[PDB]
């Protein structure tokens, strides 16, 4: 009579592959989910360095005019 | 008795049943942990820009009201 090890071994393998495919099909729907909201995030990266430059250039430049005025009074 | 394993069969079943629900549940956390991350960056984002417009849009009236006193200081 067996002392059914080989009967747990094979239980235990059958489980452990389904399983994973099951945990796999999961992982495979977070990572889609993930790339959308990542370009969600992203969607503004070109206007947001683009808006940053553009304060910096309007900074100095009313610096300079303010200098101007100031020179002309 | 007659050789049966279906009561060692069924508690290995079991125990593999908490194992297979602990690993989906690390993966769940690491990503919704990740998609939190992601709204958080985004409203961040949209935040620092809307900022960054209104401090040009003020710059850009400050640019025109004093390009109008240079022009009646130069004459």
């Amino acid at each position: 009579k067996p002392d059914c090890t080989a009967a747990m071994r094979d239980v235990r393998q059958q489980y452990e592959s389904v399983a994973a495919k099951n945990l796999q099909e999961a992982e495979e729907w977070y990572k889609s989910k993930f790339a959308d909201l990542s370009e969600a995030a992203n969607r503004n990266n070109d206007a947001l360095r683009q808006a940053k430059q553009e304060s910096t250039e309007y900074r100095r430049q009313v610096q300079s005019l303010t200098m101007e005025v100031d020179a002309l009074k």
